[PDB]
């Protein structure tokens, strides 16, 4: 499940990226 965790975390970074970009514009 390590890979799955990395996959989720990788997606999270993108959602965070979106969250920051959206909350800053």
């Amino acid at each position: 499940m390590d890979v799955f965790m990395k996959g989720l975390s990788k997606a999270k970074e993108g959602v965070v990226a979106a969250a920051e970009k959206t909350k800053q514009g």
